[PDB]
């Protein structure tokens, strides 16, 4: 017979890795 | 004639972006 | 009939979770 209709849209690609750390804070008081 | 079953989901999508770097660190001791 | 064809390509995936944030920051002044 002929063929089926296509399949639904593929999955959702998996989030993205984890950030890069912040950088150091501000200086301290004196 | 009968048509087929249908089709498998597609290709998964691809990986979203590498998280934000994080925020700045707490302020620097005394 | 033969099975369907794949469906289309999956979207994106989300953005990754945002970074930690830094160390505490280099100490203050005398």
């Amino acid at each position: 017979g002929p063929p089926g209709p296509p399949g639904p849209p593929g999955p959702r690609g998996q989030p993205g890795v984890m950030g890069f750390p912040g950088p150091p804070g501000p200086p301290g008081p004196p």
